[PDB]
């Protein structure tokens, strides 16, 4: 989830689908 995202801020409109997409660690 972008809201605890672990690296720097995703995505340019809080598209949480695009971090996670990539994010899970
Ligand atoms: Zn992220």
């Amino acid at each position: 989830a972008v809201s605890a995202c672990a690296l720097s801020k995703c995505a340019a409109a809080a598209n949480v689908a695009a971090h996670m997409t990539h994010c899970a660690k």
